């Protein structure tokens, strides 16, 4: 309880390079303890840190000291004799196998168990300048010590290393190396990847099925057609800055479209309701297998709610604020890169500055907690995950959702448009469309973030321990000290981008069906590079133990429950769907239409509303013509409703809210009747649970 | 193990009334046998008899049998001697309080439970007449015996006598006597009953909005005023048998519509989602609540699948063939009553072939599980609550479904209506209206249908026993074996029948907000009524223990979403309320209207549709009338697209659809968000649960 003494057996030996014992080498390092102190302030420090070495031998502890041959850095050796291993082990309820006992990562969980009943308050007030366990060897050789397994060697090998990237994981190794965490979220990708398998089959199916009929679509074929695609004279999109336009660049725009827009797409999309509502289910019975197999289950006021309430508030207000400037942002972007290629240099700008105001809501999150903060692990870190998802979410999807549901959703006939403002004229989507358009930007984000994000995840650890080491023979600690330390929610931070990744995957799958795909290589990859950086850069983390993935299941959860609602609407608002079947079964029909049986010959010219120029009236500058066609239900110009909705408009619109309703209610019954038939245990488990 | 010898001290006594004890007194009854014997079946039948007597004598109870006084009827007293409660109270999980030990309920409970392990057998293949416990006293008068506690006196006098119906509950006293699940039904009919407190006078506020407001509502004035509703001339209701009306009878019909059809009605809806969230979630906590309090937490292939798929199809076609039966059934009952009062002599015998029905049902239901019976109680227990919840549910609510979902709804326009088949016209809703027919039929059921319900409960069971005792001191098992015993499910039927309430309640709160105080005064009748009938009509039964509701919790959850959606589809479709909102915000318009601003004037013959004789023809022979109008939105005769939807019918479809999707959406979000913010566990139980 006083700094009586200080650490046993301060002897320096640097010799041995990969040595995890003490000099001696009867017993192992469980930890390492980093300070530096020979150079009043310092003497405070001193005092503190011999009282707290005092008091880890007192504990039990045996602590053993070295400087750094490259000094004024000093090196302790943590090590928990068998006794306090045995203590600790009847202590904390560890589920030993009952027929050097303990495996390396179990030992350092309990070590840090003992630092923090008696660790990171040191470390965070500049006491401590760092304190982890030690990796078997280096990531690329095998250990000099024969008797020492090297396990790191074999991770970076059969798992870590590109070369073994089709080989399966061994998810075991994983969770016996680092960790029950770090083994569960490998083992969830791992299922997760598998699944986007199934999914992307299906998805190069519906893909393919587009294709086969890529030369039927009478649409995209008319709109190809120079007779009738080409006679066809836009309005301009923009106000002063845009001309009037044919239908012909939507010549290409459309082939692609009746891929991406077809029968195909919708089947892929209830399919993929299905779909992750299977994924669930499966992920479900897969973690209560895992829970079984590794034994993940251990055990161990009006002022009050007024703040709370102001604090939710504040938090609605910087998201909202947060939304508003994202959409802004990229309507400038957009704005700036208008004065194909432009969008990739658009969404690299757009990326860096949303990685910018990421460090900046970390920041924030962590600030709007530090004063409501109950400093009890799991309660906190679920504030913390919920927070920092909820501001991802915002941002990623804000990006998108402007462009699906709100993007020349809220606009006028081109007389009298919706003028917001001072500044006016409201965007409206691309020639393309609004569904080409999130198209894009989707599969931009699959792929170029994707690729970009994988090799600055193996760049950027590995470019800070190249420059910390450029600013001869070391030892395990020393070169343990030399990597960089995974700081707190560090595995957060991967569970993030792939639940980020499943919400683009499931909210939008209605788009286009090669999103399972996209991320089926995306995941591919990131096993891989996620396997790399954690064991070759990153310094050794604690093990702990978790039963699940956290509060990641009721988040993608309710991003089921989301993707649901979403897909539906993108199928009737974005999508240009339902229009093409209404006219096709109610508008080409004699009391409309002319033709006797149902066709769809003849849908372009008939969907576009006219409007002539009887309106500043900015469009007879653009050009001599004099009529122009928008896409828009309105009556024609002379008509006793002109510009207003017409019944072709409201059948349209009651047939969009009607498949909304249905496809809905539909996917939703399905979802209750096999989250139903499906046992979220399964048999088995309950039979190997019975013994 | 084998009959080695009777039950001993076979003795007779009756002189002692009200005797709880054996012959000696030292020891009371835990449970009272039937049998006869004295007149090959009949030897057999002794012999098993004296095996099980003598095993049991065996197993440690003592058992003693004396002969009725009114012969060959004898009855065997069942006591357990200290030892053997000692050691199976150590046996089964039993929350003993340490600081005639036991309560005759836990008493009885185990001796049953010991029956069973070594009896429903016995009684089912005749060889025991009955089997029950004893009572401690007459319900009306107290107990002979001074030491003798009179608590059956008590619950009667304090808790099942009418005289007493505004005291509280003795929720104690009744799962100390009768059990735990009679005591969690009445728990949970008393917190409901607090609920429709709350909704009753929430939907009594709302119905005195809507009956102030009775004189503003334009439409029901117009409909009354002889201008505008009496030269109105509607098309007859059916083909050949009804004349042409006017519109003066819907003066009446529309008073009382707008009484039960405003805002009042939507706000009200909408405060029921939120009403249900709320009882749901604190009928969570109060479970939690009494589970502490009361310790109720005790503990103690491919051709099946075929099968199982087999017996779900045969389910499923017994379940469309009562539908189809019980629609037929109310729509000929109709008819023949055709050739108000006329209406409760059709409910009553809806009723009576609803009860018969009901017999069959159980009959169908029991043998659909006869040959799938995995015989464990709880499993097969929740597959056939289920099962007749289903049957229950189908009759009940289809009575109503048809109603307000499908009767009017799909027919056509006078001139060539939906001819079905040979017998064709298929029946349109009354002139009053599809909402008003509703109103009047759930307002049948509540009323006239609880009242009757009760008066039965009360009666039959008190004639079965007057008629059992028409064919003199009678001690306590003779006392006993004449009261009607509750057989199996008996607990259920209770349930079932607040459940169907819960139903009516929920899901067609919409339509009259009358609903929650009608079963607010049910309720507090059922309380008493409940009481009284288990108390002195009803044997009593074994005790048992439950920590839920069972199954009835995700069949009101399932109510629940249903509830949601159906008012969803009440509001829209079968009300009126939609129709006249659109027409007042967009067709009162200079576009479409004359009138300046928004208002509600001229809607009933901007509603309707013109429809002259231009079509056998069997308008014409009815009445020397020209044109006649209806409840649609066609077109009128002689334009372009006659009979034909027009404008009007798309724009007030689409607005229905957008509703149905909007407050959806919006209450089940709010839904959401209530859960969220109520932890399931009230913070006092938590913190009784730390102690
Ligand atoms: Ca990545
Ligand atoms: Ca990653
Ligand atoms: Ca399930
Ligand atoms: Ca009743
Ligand atoms: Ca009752
Ligand atoms: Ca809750």
């Amino acid at each position: 309880n006083q700094q009586d003494f200080r650490t046993p057996e301060f002897e320096e030996f640097n010799g041995k390079p990969d040595s995890l014992f003490f000099t001696d080498g009867q017993r192992r390092i469980d930890f390492i303890l980093v300070y530096e102190d020979e150079s009043g302030t310092n003497e405070k420090q001193k005092r503190k840190r011999q009282a707290y070495e005092s008091n880890l031998i007192c504990h039990g502890l045996q602590l053993e000291a070295t400087r750094s041959v490259s000094d004024k850095l000093v090196f302790v050796k943590v090590h928990a004799p068998w006794e306090v291993l045995c203590t600790y082990a009847e202590i904390m309820h560890i589920k030993l196998p009952l027929k050097s006992f303990f495996n390396p990562a179990t030992r350092s969980r309990i070590v840090y168990f003992i630092l923090s009943r008696v660790i990171n308050r040191l470390v965070s007030s500049g006491i401590y300048k760092a304190a982890f366990p030690l990796h078997d060897c280096r990531f690329n050789y095998e250990s000099e010590d024969i008797s020492c397994p090297s396990e790191r060697y074999l991770l970076y090998r059969e798992w870590a290393h590109p070369r073994s990237i089709y080989k399966k994981q061994p998810l075991d190794l994983i969770r016996k190396y680092y960790g029950e965490k770090i083994g569960i979220y490998f083992a969830w990708l791992g299922y997760y990847t598998q699944m986007l398998l199934l999914a992307a089959v299906v998805g190069v199916a519906c893909f393919l099925y587009g294709y086969l009929d890529q030369d039927n679509c009478t649409w995209s074929k008319e709109v190809c057609d120079p007779d009738i695609g080409g006679q066809i004279l836009m309005c301009p999109q923009c106000d002063r800055l845009c001309p009037f336009w044919r239908l012909n660049i939507t010549c290409e725009s459309s082939k692609k479209l009746c891929i991406f827009d077809s029968f195909g797409t919708l089947i892929f999309a209830v399919f993929m309701g299905v779909w992750v509502t299977l994924f669930l289910e499966f992920w479900k019975r897969r973690q209560a297998e895992l829970e079984y197999e590794w034994d993940t289950v251990e055990l161990q006021t009006c002022g009050k709610c007024i703040r709370v309430t102001l604090c939710a508030s504040a938090v609605f207000f910087w998201i909202l604020l947060i939304i508003a400037s994202v959409i802004g942002i990229i309507v400038y972007r957009l704005s700036v890169f208008i004065v194909m290629a432009t969008s990739i240099t658009a969404s690299i700008i757009s990326h860096i500055i949303i990685m910018i105001l990421n460090t900046i809501y970390e920041k924030v999150a962590i600030m709007i907690t530090n004063f409501e903060l109950p400093r009890t692990q799991t309660d906190y870190e679920n504030s913390l995950t919920m927070k920092m998802f909820l501001f991802q979410f915002v941002n990623y999807y804000s990006s998108c959702f402007y462009i699906a549901f709100f993007k020349g959703k809220f606009v006028g006939y081109p007389g009298d448009p919706v003028y917001l403002l001072g500044k006016y004229r409201s965007e409206e989507c691309d020639p393309g469309g609004c569904l080409l358009e999130l198209t894009t930007q989707l599969t931009i984000i699959m792929g170029g973030k994707a690729i970009w994000n994988n090799i600055q995840e193996v760049l950027l650890p590995w470019v800070m321990n190249l420059i910390g080491r450029y600013k001869k023979i070391t030892p395990r600690w020393e070169q343990d000290y030399h990597l960089q330390p995974m700081g707190k929610l560090g595995l957060f931070y991967e569970y993030l981008e792939m639940i980020i990744q499943f919400g683009f995957v499931t909210l939008f799958v209605a788009s286009f069906p090669l999103a399972p795909l996209l991320a089926l290589v995306n995941n591919i990859l990131e096993i891989r590079v996620d396997a790399w950086k954690l064991t070759t850069q990153f310094r050794r983390m604690v093990p702990e133990k978790a039963q699940d993935i956290g509060a990641w299941q009721p988040i993608m959860q309710g991003i089921a429950i989301l993707a649901v609602v979403t897909n539906a609407m993108i199928i009737a608002f974005t999508s240009d769907m339902i229009p093409r079947l209404v006219y096709y079964w109610s508008f080409s029909i004699p009391p409309y239409g002319d033709h006797t049986y149902y066709t769809m010959d003849g849908y372009i010219n008939n969907t576009l509303s006219v409007f002539n120029i009887t309106d500043e009236n900015p469009y007879i500058g653009l050009g001599n013509y004099t009529l122009c066609r928008y896409r828009d239900f309105r009556n024609p110009p002379g008509h006793p409703q002109e510009y207003k909705h017409n019944i072709y408009y409201w059948h349209v619109i009651a047939a969009k809210l009607a498949f909304i309703i249905v496809m809905e209610h539909i996917i939703y019954s399905v979802k209750f009747f096999i989250s139903y038939a499906i046992p979220d245990v399964s048999k088995i488990t309950k039979s190997k649970i019975k013994r």
